[PDB]
């Protein structure tokens, strides 16, 4: 805490003098390697040709991303001089950059070689400002810039909560330290960093989750893979690095878990795997915890500068994840959930948290507002406490979730009981295993959907079997909406289908 | 009911209309709210000649798509029949569309030529001629029900449609003598729909087919009742939102529209409150439910005794005489699948109407899903009631299920009621993806409250719901209205209520 820096590239730096020689970043292939030692002085070079550019303290610099160490070398620069660095996608069509660009009025823009073509438009459309091609240890060296503080802008993240608006989320230099912080003072391993292991991000430098986690990686010593990907094979990427800790979304989490399966390997390197932003699917998690690997769901938002909750391996946690847990609070970050809309958590009277209701958040890795919209900003922001949009209940247990507990479903005003159907769906011959699972609506309330995995004997008739069987019933409602053909079912030890599991693989 | 409806009338649009200037020269055809851009029938059949002329100069052949700019003006339907009148496909592009989107129309459509209407000035597509369109001969008066007359975007998807799509079903109308939709000769129109929209070109098509005086585009003003006041329009076409601002603007100005007989109305969830106050203004009403796929309305709900009720009850409508229904329980099963059962009373929507679309522009894999024998997928979520009407939801619990706890609206409603400063209250639901529904809570208040004034307001009901035992049942939103629609017993009608609610 205190005896701490207060900048992430102070931060950087004491990691560069520890451990000069370890590599701080590299592609997935190995290619721009950056040694610590190597990156402070690379990050010396760039920042001394921005500041010839006249960027000072407060200029925006525009990062053109390619996700690879130049992108968080570029970042680092700017951290130097007390610029901020703006982070735009290096594939978005050069009209999305020029809004980024009327949005923040960068003073430069800074090009990884994996946009450079692209980029390459960039500079004759954006002629006003110096665009720099960014290629590949005295205490000079190691200086960071004294006047920068933890309350100081770091870099913007674009967020599109408004379908077509996109809003540039302004992040201070906290936002990055002030969760892993709370982690080792208060002492929990539910995010933990090894001095050098090595890690890799999927995730985009522009997005906040990729960007987070690459940056604490930098600040404890890690070795960061990210960029230069030339397969979609996770397993492949993970174990030709000997990933020890890797960043994902569940869908990545999904793909990881099928490529395991189909292969019949583990990733034995692995370690540590957190997972957020969308639905957690207990079914992936479980299958990766059983592999011998600790995981972590992380709940947050750009505007609360990414986790704001955490779902740690534990006793139970996966009948958790399933029951839709997205964690519990880190100390130091109140929670507060307000019944009703336009009633924030420190309106006079409100009174304290409800156990249901939308979730506000109040946080020191919270944004410092949307640049430049101070009248979206106020009704997000206020006294410290962040809207999260979202509707939560807290249970007894003191963990959220992002749904209610009946163990029967209800489609207009009927009672389906998810068993029942299963039964009458295992009754056809054909079918090996089935299993329902509720499909949302917002009219109906709730459709019953099926999952089917047929015996070995296509069976896209037999779907037409099924329906057919359901069709002799005099329950309009009891009949399946949708019948997909599976090849697993997701299934507790116990033998119980896991059913929020089940809809979550069926639906994509 | 079955069979071919009126086939001694022709299978075109076009020659519909020709035969409308045959009979009444002299009328006005079309024309902008303001009166400038007119036509009369007469003058209609000229400048289609003229038009389709310039048309093929540019090489304009049968089959060839052409892109029409519209501004919804008399210059925009001239435009579609100057198309028909070569067989040519009419692509419908709206004007003020951003450059890139009537891009991405021109790389979807390919068209040999442009036809610009005036309200919409402004290259972009250089490559390809652009007209520009700026406002009795007997002999000067082979298409078929089956050649395709226009495009329209799901916008994004282009639904290819034919000639039949725009008569068959008042063909079925006239057919079994039934008044749900119909057209006068001469009684003026209005359609606030744009000519991009299946609801508006079918609308003014129609019209013009039946020898409507057709008021369209160049809109003097923001407001519909000046414009249905200043026209003396007889019939219009709307969605829910523009009905709901007719009666908004019905209410605040003490008027009716004396000359207006029918609105058709259709394209979100209907609003039963609005429909009573615009039919006690004795005009008949007839929702009109229909996509883009099916060339417009396929069910439809005419003013009735007990048709507000269906209308309050989430009914959308009867299927017209001739027009073929089906609700399949499971998707991927369609009417066509072998065995595939009869109708279901409950499940996802497919139509077999003679107006049905003939697919959509080069999308040969996602048509094949959609029309299947002339069968298509609305994709929509229906029940057939015993009525024989079908139905958006299911028959109401009168409890709203949060997660799974009970809340009772009479309860609810009555803690509101009792906080001071509210005059009346009534809670609604708002449907939610994951804890099923929320309270929602609509108040009338007492006194006029400032700006300011009125949140106090929510506040102070929002601390009486906090210090209740069940989170549940809290008001997740407090709106507040200067009325709660009810019920000629008095009875809150909810789903009315969430409707204006919300918006």
């Amino acid at each position: 805490m205190p005896q701490l820096p207060s900048t992430v590239l102070d931060r950087v730096f004491e990691q560069a003098r520890q451990q000069p020689e370890a590599i701080a970043l590299r592609r997935c292939d190995g290619t721009s390697a950056l040694r610590y030692r190597e990156l402070v002085a690379e990050v010396g070079g760039l920042a001394a040709d921005l500041r010839a550019q006249s960027v000072s303290r407060g200029s925006r610099v525009l990062v053109i991303s390619d996700n690879g160490p130049e992108t968080y070398l570029s970042v680092l620069a700017c951290a130097k001089l007390g610029a901020i660095a703006v982070m735009a996608d290096g594939n978005l069509p050069i009209a999305a950059i020029e809004r980024f660009c009327q949005i923040t009025d960068p003073a430069a823009a800074l090009v990884a070689p994996g946009s450079k073509m692209a980029s390459s438009a960039v500079p004759e459309a954006l002629h006003s400002i110096p665009v720099i091609a960014v290629d590949i240890l005295d205490a000079a060296s190691l200086a960071g810039n004294a006047d920068q503080g933890s309350e100081d802008p770091l870099a913007m993240i674009f967020t599109s909560g408004t379908t077509g608006e996109p809003k540039a989320v302004l992040l201070a230099n906290r936002t990055f330290f002030a969760v892993p912080d709370i982690l080792q003072k208060e002492g929990l391993n539910w995010v933990t960093w090894v001095v050098g292991e090595t890690t890799y991000s999927p995730l985009p430098a522009t997005h906040i989750g990729g960007l987070w986690w690459i940056l604490t990686c930098l600040m404890h010593g890690g070795l960061c893979v990210t960029g230069g990907e030339n397969t979609t094979s996770l397993l492949e990427i993970l174990t030709t690095n000997a990933v020890a800790t890797t960043c994902l979304v569940p869908t990545l989490l999904s793909k990881l878990v099928s490529e395991l399966k189909s292969a019949n390997a583990t990733v034995p390197s692995l370690r540590l795997v957190g997972y957020g932003g969308s639905r957690a699917i207990a079914a992936d998690v479980r299958f990766i915890e059983a592999t011998g690997v600790r995981t972590a769901q992380v709940y947050g938002l750009s505007e609360t500068g990414c986790t704001a909750l955490c779902l740690p391996t534990d006793d139970g946690s996966i009948v958790k994840i399933e029951a839709g847990a997205v964690g519990r609070p880190y100390p130091g970050v109140d929670v507060y959930l307000a019944a009703t809309d336009g009633i924030g958590p420190t309106a006079p009277g409100a009174g304290p948290s409800a156990s249901f209701g939308t979730l506000w958040i109040k946080s020191p890795a919270n944004m410092l507002g949307y640049w430049n919209n101070p009248e979206r900003t106020a009704e997000v922001l206020i006294d410290g406490w962040v809207n999260t949009g979202d509707l939560l209940e807290r249970r007894e247990d003191g963990f959220f979730y992002i749904k209610g507990r009946s163990e029967m479903i209800i489609c207009g005003g009927v009672n389906i009981a998810p068993d029942e159907v299963d039964r009458i769906a295992e009754g056809v011959s054909g079918v090996r295993e089935a299993a329902c699972y509720e499909i949302p609506d917002e009219e109906f309330g709730a459709l019953v959907g099926l999952a089917v995995v047929a015996s070995a004997e296509a069976a896209r008739a037999l779907k037409h079997t099924i329906a057919a069987r359901f069709r002799r019933e005099s329950e309009p409602m009891a009949r399946p909406s949708t019948i997909v053909i599976v090849t697993d079912i997701p299934r507790t030890q116990s033998g119980k289908v896991m059913r929020a599991s089940l809809a979550a693989a069926a639906t994509a």
